[PDB]
């Protein structure tokens, strides 16, 4: 099995890809809360480092809603909608 | 709405899509120009945490890829290269 160079190449262009995101970052105001799972799975776009100063950015977005477990200090567990973003196409630009 | 037990698994460890340099892979070749320069492998990922848990291979394969490299003094080669990756993963302290 070899992979043939042009799909490597097109493989590495900007796509959307899985990627663990930490609920905190995505609700920052809830820095008091522990979330269970702590992260979830969004598609987010992503391309190769380099040095030309391009980025990976979407240019379609999308709502993906879970259910989230949330919990405080000594308060009992709750089972809450969570909304998050994800990337459904992505581009290279400056 | 995705249910919180789907949740919940989606989440364990298990390989992901994941962009790799191929300088990290080789690091004994940054001398050199790749293309492209990153390569997506599967890796195992799981849930950053404060309770000392990892997320490791439990199994693991090699993929060969088509890469250009080119060296100083040097016209474009294209060869294969080897790539480790991860099959399946488990959660561990």
């Amino acid at each position: 099995m070899v992979v043939k160079f042009m799909d490597v190449y097109q493989r590495s262009y900007c796509h959307p890809i899985e990627t663990l995101v930490d609920i905190f970052q995505e609700y920052p105001d809830e820095i008091e809360y522990i979330f269970k799972p702590s992260c979830v799975p969004l598609m987010r776009c992503g391309g190769c480092a380099n040095d030309e100063g391009l980025e990976c950015v979407p240019t379609e977005e999308s709502n993906i809603t879970m259910q989230i477990m949330r919990i405080k200090p000594h308060q009992g567990q709750h089972i809450g909608e969570m909304s998050f973003l994800q990337h459904n196409k992505c581009e290279a630009r400056p």
